């Protein structure tokens, strides 16, 4: 119901409103975002990233962040909030938590896993074991982040 | 008779891969004991053997699964003529034991995999990963992913009526 080792906290899909975003200190453990369409800007630690389709950004507890949809073509993004002792150990095996921004390559497994987790969560039915399927997918996602963004 | 027997640490309390192995049976030889481990699923890949539990006898062949649960008094023995080969996954955890309550397989502890079953590929993949187990390449994440896949496939292919509480 709430797992300690590996937990899918929340899944969502946001359509940005032109020029609108968020500016706050992250409370949640970890939230990975995948940009499916349009444009927005992520600002962290004095750096600015103009993101587009194929881009990922990750929020971690304690980060002071600003992210805003572009005026002209405001982004759509899929997001997975997750927690757990296993999850935080696996996040330390990827380089993505250095800048907290990355570009998915053409043959990336990451987009299909994030889209599949958000699809499952739309009709979430634990009596049909959708809970097993979301945890399966979270383990797949963390493996794919490590494989595609290794710590060298 | 063990081609493979990889024992893992009880690292996790929610879901843990305890061990993976491959046994080629010796004609007429087997085991007779009270299960100590949480749960062990066996998939028969070739040949024939017999599983005996609670006064029932099952002659198993390729495609068959049998599951051992803590406290079961069991005997399983390779046939004389064409002794079985079987792959096995030992696993534990609070999530694992909750998911086992959603499948009908724990009634007789024996089942037959259908033609289009996902179970054989997952078990064979987990035993293959265990052969060159490398946690620095995150083989630990891969085995847990596969164990979640395995428990999902058991529930999908051997459903029990279940209302989530
Ligand atoms: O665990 C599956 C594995 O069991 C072996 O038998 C062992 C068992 O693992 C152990 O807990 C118990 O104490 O003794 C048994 C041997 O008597 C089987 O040898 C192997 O083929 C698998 O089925």
């Amino acid at each position: 119901k709430e797992n300690f080792e590996m937990n899918v906290d929340e899944c969502g899909i946001e359509q940005g409103i032109p020029g609108l975003g968020y500016n706050y200190e992250v409370l949640k453990n970890a939230v990975i975002h995948y940009v499916t369409k349009g444009y927005g800007t992520f600002k962290f630690n004095g750096k600015v990233y103009n993101l587009k389709q194929g881009d990922i950004f990750i929020l971690l507890k304690g980060m002071q962040v600003e992210y805003v949809a572009s005026i002209d073509d405001p982004w759509e993004y899929y997001w997975i909030g997750f927690s757990g002792s296993n999850a935080n150990e696996y996040l330390n095996r990827t380089s993505i938590t250095n800048s907290c921004v990355a570009n998915c390559e053409e043959n990336s497994k990451i987009p299909q896993i994030i889209l599949n987790m958000c699809e499952i969560s739309k009709t979430y039915n634990p009596s049909r074991s959708d809970d097993i399927l979301l945890l399966k997918e979270l383990y797949s996602l963390l493996y794919a982040l490590i494989e595609e963004f290794p710590k060298p």
